[PDB]
């Protein structure tokens, strides 16, 4: 994991996001929620199920982008990616 990212310094759309997991939604696209298989990441090993991905809008774009986040079973454990999970950082709520 890159570092840790306090949720101000990420963009608006990562807000939205998360307040969308804490209400379960209901959520934009059918790939929000599923389960992300963390095998070949940088993520912590966990096994199957312990992760899953929603996607964070990037403004004007044609598709869902490149942006998400990465929730695990722990409080408050949860990853922003801008790089289509080539690298993560868990972010800090409470800054």
């Amino acid at each position: 994991v890159s570092g840790t990212v306090c949720l101000s310094a990420l963009p608006p759309e990562a807000t939205d996001t998360l307040n969308l997991i804490a209400s379960d939604g209901p959520f934009p696209y059918s790939q929000d929620g599923v389960v992300f298989q963390s095998r070949e990441s940088v993520l912590p090993t966990q096994s199957y199920g312990y992760y899953h991905e929603y996607t964070v809008i990037t403004p004007g774009a044609r598709t869902r982008g490149t942006r998400r986040i990465i929730t695990g079973e722990a409080t408050q454990e949860d990853y922003y990616t801008g790089d289509h999970y080539a690298t993560f950082s868990l972010i800090d709520q409470t800054c």
